[PDB]
C-alpha cells in the first residue's frame, strides 16, 4: 500500500482532538481570549520557527522532486488566479481589492504545519518518507511567491481607502512584499536554507536538543491554539457572504486538491507507476488542507474582510476532517482488492460511527439537558438523533456470531430507514413552522429554524447513496465508490446533525 | 558509560534555553502575565496530563525496581522531615504553619517532568532506559505523600488566621488531602494506572496519536511557562527570607540529592556494581531537579510565603542547572581513565566557556550600551567581563598546532590572572564606596552595590581553586575533582557576573 491509510484515522483524531480541546477550553473559559495570545506567541514566534528551522537544515534539496513543488505551486497559482481575476469582476466596487487580495490567499494558503504534517506524517512516514519534506517546501514557497500579490490587493485597497492619498506604486509594492517577508515562516524558510548550506544538514548537536523540543511542542501547541482561536469565530453571515464563503471553502477544499491531482499527472514525467500514483495522491491530500490560520490573522490585521476570512478558515478546518478522510480512503481504494476492500469500508464504517456516535451523544446531551426536545421542531430532532445513536452503536457492535448478525442488522436497518423516515418528517416541519439475507458476508446492506432548514438540506443532499446502493447490488467503480458515500452518510449523518446543533 | 554524560549539555540547552526563551518573551512584553495564563493552562490541564496518562499506561509495573522508589521517596520524607519539624522549631510563632507547609514541600518537590525529564532521556535514554519511567513514578508519588501533610500545615495556618473559627480537625486534614487529589499530577496518575490495568500497557491504536501530540507537547511549552512565570519573580527579600531561601534551595540541591544518593546505597541490595552505580548517580541526579513550579502555584493559592517560594522557586531553577551539570560529570568522572577524564575536563571546560560568553557577551552589552561603565563600581567591573570574555574565547579556541597552543595561552592565562586581580580590585572598591611549559598535553594550567557585594562574594570561591590547583600539579582523587571546579570557575565566573548583572 501506498498510503498507511489504516493510521489516517489516529491522526485525524489527533489533529480534530486538539483542535476540539482547544475549542472546548476556549467555551468554557478555561483560557478567555486574551489568555489565548500566550499559546499563540508561543506556537507563532518560538514552536514554529524552531520547526522549520530544525526541518530546513535537515533538508536534502539534492533529493527533492521538485516537479511535485512545480505541481502543487502551479496549481495554487491556478487557484490564485481564478479566484482572484473572478473576484475582482464579481466583486463590488468599493471592496473589490480586499476581497481580491484575501479570497485568493484563503482559497490557495493551506494549514500545513499544524495539520498538514501530523497527517502527512501519519500517511507517508513509513510507506513515502520524502513526502514529509515538501510540507516544508510548499507551504513558505506558496507564501512567498502568492501572498505578496494578495497583499498588494490589500495595500490598494488601503490606499484606495485612504482617499486623502495618491501615493506611487512601489510603497504598495514594497509594503506588500515586506508583509511576507515578516512573516516567520518566510524568513526562517531562508534563514534555514542557508543553514543548510552552511552546517550540511547536520543540525549542531548542542543545538539540536532546543530545535527538538520547540518544534515537536508546535504540532499540539498550534492545534490547540486553533480551537481556541476558532471559540465565536462563526458570525451570522449574509446569503451572499454565505455562498461566497461556500465557494471560497470548495476552491480551497475540492478544485486545489484536484487541480494538484492534476497537476502532478501533468508534470511528473516519472516512471514507476506507484510512484506516481501516490504523488497524485499526495498531491490531492496536499490540496485538502484547511485554510492557514494566518490568512484571518492578515485578515485582522488590514481590518479587511475579516468576518468571512475568519468564519471560512474555521469552517475549512471542520469541513476538512472529512474531506480528508473520505478523499485518502477513496483514493486508496484503486488499489484494493475487494476482498480488502470490504474490510476497508467497515473499517471506514467503524471509524465514522465512532466520531458520529460521540457527537451524537453530544447533541442529545444538550437536547435533552436543555429540555429543548419538548419544542418545535426538537421535538422530532431528538427522535432522529436517538435513532442514528443507535445506527452508529449498530456499527461498532457488527465491527466485532451469527444470530448476533441478525439481531445487529435489525437495529441497524430499523434505525437507519427510521432516520431516513425522520429526516423527511424533521424538513417538513420546518415547512409547516415557516431482498435476501445473506449472512456470509462482512458488509450489512445487502441482506432553531435556520439552522433546522441547514441539517435537512444537507442530509438530504446525503440520501442519494442507500437509496440506490441497495437496489444496485439487486457494480463495477462507481458502486465502491457510492458504497463509500452511504456507509459515510449511513453512519456520519449523526455528525451533520452535531455540528448544527452543538 | 553509564551516563550518555555529552548528552547532558544539549539537553541542559534544551531545558535553560527554552526557559530562557519564555523569559526573553515575558522581559520583552511579547508575553504578558496575562497572556501566559494560556500557556499555563494549555500545560497544566491538557499537555501535562496526557503526558501523565500515556506514560503511565504504557508503565510496566512488572520491571520497576521498587527499591529506587522506595529510597527516593524515603530520601524525600526525610529532607520533608527534617524542613518540617525544624521550621517549626525555628519559625515565628505567627506563621510557622504556612512555613512549615510550603518550605518542606519546597525543599522537596522537583520540576520532574518538564526539567526532569528530558535531562532523563538525555543520560539514559539509552544507557538505561528503565530509569526514565521513575520520573513518572517518583513524583506523583512523592505529591501524594508528602504534599498533604504540608497542605494540612498550610490549612492549619488558615485556620489560625481565620481567629474566628476554632473548627475540628477532620475538615483540615480532608481539605488538605482533597487539595492534592485535585492535582492534574495526582488524578492522571490514577486514572493512568487503572487504565494501565484495563488496557494493559497498550494504548489504543487511535488514542496514541492524540496523546502523542499533547504529551510530545509538554516539554518545550512547559519549560517556556516556566520562563514565562520567572519574569518580574525575585522581589528584594529580607536578609533573613534570604538566608532561608539560600537554607531552602540547599535542602533541595544539596541535601536532598545526598540522601537521595545515601538511600539508594542502603536499599539497593541487588548486586552488579555498575547498576548499582547508576542508579545512585541517578538518584542524586533526581535530588537536583529544582523545585517544582507547582509549589509556587500552592502558595499563591494559600496567599502564603509566596514571595519566599516564588523568588526560591526561580533560583532553584537556575541554580539547578550548573549543579546538576557539574555533579553529573563528577559522578561520570570516577568511571574514566585518566587520557578520556582530560577530554572530559576540556570537554566541561568548553560546555561552560560556550555559556559564559553567552552571557558575558550579554553583560558586556547591557553595561556598555547602558554607559553605565563610566560609573562606579561599573568601571572595574567592565574590564572584569572583558577579561572574563577573553577567558572563555581563548577555551573556545583551545578546544579546537603548536605555536596557536603558545598564543592561546598566554591569552588564557592574562586574561584569567587578571579576572582574579580584578575580582579583588572590584571587591575593594565595594568597600571603598561603603613552573615550566608542557606543550604535550591537553590540559592547559600546567604550563548597584548590595548586588556587587553579591558577585564579589562568589568569585572568591573561585580565586580559591585555581590557587591550589596549579601549585598542586607542581594529585589523586580530589585533585581530578579540583581541576574539575577550578575550570567550572575559570570559564564559569563570567556565568556569576551575568547572573548579577541581566
Ligand atoms: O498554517 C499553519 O500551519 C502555520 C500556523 C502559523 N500559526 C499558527 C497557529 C496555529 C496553527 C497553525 C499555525
Ligand atoms: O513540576 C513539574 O515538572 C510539573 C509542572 C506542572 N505545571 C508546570 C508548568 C510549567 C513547568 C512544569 C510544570
Amino acid at each position: 500500500p501506498s498510503m498507511s491509510i489504516t493510521r489516517l484515522f489516529p491522526a485525524l483524531l489527533e489533529c480534530f482532538g486538539i483542535v476540539l480541546c482547544g475549542y472546548i477550553a476556549g467555551r468554557a473559559n478555561v483560557i478567555t481570549s486574551t489568555q489565548a495570545k500566550g499559546l499563540g506567541n508561543f506556537v507563532s514566534r518560538f514552536a514554529l520557527p524552531a520547526l522549520l528551522f530544525k526541518n530546513m537544515v535537515v533538508l536534502n534539496f539534492s533529493n527533492v522532486d521538485w516537479s511535485f513543488l512545480y505541481s502543487i505551486l502551479i496549481a495554487k497559482a491556478s487557484v490564485f488566479f481564478i479566484v482572484c481575476v473572478l473576484t475582482l469582476l464579481v466583486a463590488s466596487p468599493d471592496s473589490r481589492f480586499s476581497k481580491a487580495g484575501l479570497f485568493p490567499i484563503f482559497a490557495t494558503q493551506s494549514n500545513d504545519f499544524a495539520l498538514g504534517y501530523p497527517i502527512v506524517e501519519a500517511l507517508y512516514q513509513t510507506t513515502y518518507p520524502e513526502y514529509l519534506q515538501y510540507i516544508y517546501l510548499v507551504a513558505p514557497i506558496s507564501l512567498m511567491m502568492l501572498n505578496p500579490i494578495g497583499f498588494i490587493f490589500c495595500e490598494i485597497q488601503k490606499w484606495k481607502d485612504t482617499q486623502n492619498a495618491s501615493q506611487n506604486k512601489i510603497k504598495i509594492v514594497g509594503l506588500g512584499l515586506l508583509r511576507v517577508l515578516q512573516n516567520p515562516i518566510v524568513f526562517m524558510v531562508f534563514i534555514g536554507i542557508a543553514f543548510n548550506f552552511i552546517l550540511d544538514r547536520k543540525v549542531p548537536v548542542y543545538v539540536e536538543n532546543f530545535l527538538d523540543g520547540l518544534g515537536n511542542s508546535f504540532s499540539g501547541s498550534a492545534l490547540f491554539y486553533l480551537g481556541l482561536t476558532m471559540v465565536g469565530k462563526i458570525k451570522r453571515l449574509k446569503k451572499s457572504a454565505f455562498v461566497v464563503l461556500i465557494l471560497l471553502i470548495t476552491a480551497k477544499l475540492l478544485v486545489l486538491p484536484l487541480l494538484c491531482r492534476e497537476m502532478v499527472e501533468l508534470l511528473d514525467k516519472g516512471d514507476s507507476v506507484v510512484n506516481h500514483t501516490s504523488l497524485s495522491n499526495y498531491a490531492f491530500l496536499y490540496g485538502v488542507f484547511p485554510v492557514a490560520p494566518g490568512v484571518a490573522i492578515f485578515a485582522t490585521q488590514f481590518n479587511m474582510e475579516v468576518e468571512i476570512i475568519t468564519s471560512g478558515m474555521v469552517i475549512s478546518t471542520f469541513v476538512s476532517a472529512p474531506i480528508m478522510y473520505v478523499s485518502a480512503w477513496l483514493l486508496t481504494f484503486p488499489t484494493m482488492d475487494p476482498k480488502p476492500l470490504a474490510y476497508a469500508i467497515q473499517n471506514v464504517s467503524f471509524d465514522i460511527s465512532i466520531v458520529s456516535l460521540i457527537s451524537l451523544i453530544w447533541s442529545l446531551a444538550i437536547l435533552l439537558l436543555s429540555k429543548k426536545y419538548k419544542q418545535l421542531p426538537h421535538m422530532l430532532t431528538t427522535n432522529l438523533l436517538i435513532a442514528q445513536s443507535i445506527v452508529c452503536a449498530g456499527m461498532m457492535i457488527w465491527n466485532f456470531n451469527f444470530v448476533g448478525q441478525i439481531l445487529v442488522f435489525v437495529l441497524l436497518y430499523s434505525s437507519l430507514y427510521s432516520t431516513y423516515l425522520w429526516t423527511g418528517l424533521l424538513a417538513i416541519s420546518l415547512f409547516l413552522l415557516k431482498g435476501k439475507h445473506n449472512g456470509d458476508s462482512i458488509d450489512s446492506a445487502f441482506f432553531q429554524l435556520t439552522r433546522h432548514v441547514l441539517l435537512c438540506l444537507l442530509l438530504i443532499i446525503g440520501l442519494f447513496a442507500n437509496l440506490s446502493s441497495c437496489l444496485w447490488w439487486l457494480p463495477g467503480r462507481l458502486y465502491v465508490e457510492l458504497q463509500f458515500f452511504c456507509a459515510v452518510f449511513n453512519f456520519g449523518q449523526g455528525f451533520i446533525s452535531f455540528g448544527i446543533f452543538g
